[PDB]
């Protein structure tokens, strides 16, 4: 009862909203538009009944890696932003949504690695995240503004 696509700029709204209303980390919109055309092809929408009710915002960046069996420098897919409308959650949005993002990353932009920041308190996203085998490689301390902490949590693509 879904579909997944690539996101276009007329989704930027809907995908703006779904951002205020789900997340506390809230960036201006050219912000989407200019993920949106650096690293389109691992930008993707979800999307119901015609509207946008899940998306996955991500960021190619070359540096030091995150996990053991890589090589020092590499090229990694940062998810910088993915959320799903309450209303439709554990329907498998968010897993796909990754999967799409990452098969992208790795066959697109040749990432050898995706992480992510997640709140150590943020469990249903842990959960979703350990299950497609990424694991926790660091323990960022008062990471937010409030103060809580992250992990930071990787995955190799090969
Ligand atoms: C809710 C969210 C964590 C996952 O979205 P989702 O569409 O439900 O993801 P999926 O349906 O593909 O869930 C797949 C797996 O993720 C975990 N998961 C997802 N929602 C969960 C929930 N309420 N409770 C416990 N585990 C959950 C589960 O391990 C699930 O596996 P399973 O359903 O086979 O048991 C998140 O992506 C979201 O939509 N909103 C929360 C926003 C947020 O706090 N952080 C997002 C960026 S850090």
């Amino acid at each position: 009862d879904f579909t997944l696509r690539n996101a276009r700029m007329d989704d930027i709204d809907q995908i703006i909203k779904i951002n205020r209303l789900t997340l506390p980390e809230n960036y201006p919109y050219y912000f989407f538009v200019e993920h949106l055309k650096e690293y389109g092809l691992a930008f993707f929408v979800a999307i119901v009944d015609n509207s946008v009710v899940g998306y996955i915002m991500p960021r190619i960046e070359w540096g030091f890696s995150n996990i053991k069996q890589l090589p020092s420098l590499v090229r990694k897919g940062h998810v910088v932003s993915i959320a799903v409308l309450e209303e439709y959650r554990r329907k498998g949005i968010a897993t796909t949504l990754l999967e799409a993002s990452m098969k992208s990353m790795k066959n697109d932009y040749n990432a050898e690695e995706i992480y992510l920041e997640v709140r150590v308190s943020n469990y249903p996203a842990i959960a979703l995240y350990e299950k497609l085998n990424f694991k926790k490689v660091k323990v960022l301390k008062g990471y937010y503004a409030d103060g809580e902490d992250a992990y930071l949590m990787a995955r190799p693509l090969h």
